[PDB]
């Protein structure tokens, strides 16, 4: 139907803005402790402690599955990232700095991309 494709049509835009936000946000993570997955190899206890593990090359493969519906998905990933570092790792760990910074730094950001969301519909 055409209902369909205009729907598809809004997904696709929303992915390009989407990009241009994760874009943005990984900027913030200029050490790169958040591109990848914290490795089972290296941390074997992980998952006992964090369930739902996140990082900026994850999102990369929902991202390009135009795999989220809407920006509050896309905010739900990223809001893991940080909020599973500052559980693991405690204050004075460079990680868990790392973190607060792009928290931080990535919610001027995001209250921008809202408005577009919602200003472009």
């Amino acid at each position: 139907s055409m209902e369909q494709v205009a729907m598809e049509l809004r997904l696709t835009e929303l992915t390009r803005l989407l990009r241009s936000v994760l874009d943005q946000l990984q900027d913030k993570d200029p050490a790169r402790i958040f591109a990848q997955p914290v490795s089972l190899k290296e941390v074997p206890d992980y998952l006992d402690h964090i369930k739902h593990p996140m990082d900026f090359a994850t999102m990369r493969k929902r991202l390009e599955a135009q795999g989220y519906k809407n920006l509050h998905e896309f905010e739900e990933d990223f809001d893991l990232i940080i909020d599973n570092c500052m559980k693991y790792n405690a204050r004075d760990t460079v990680f868990y700095r790392a973190a607060v910074r792009l928290r931080d730094q990535g919610g001027v950001v995001l209250r921008q991309a809202r408005r577009e969301v919602d200003s472009i519909g």
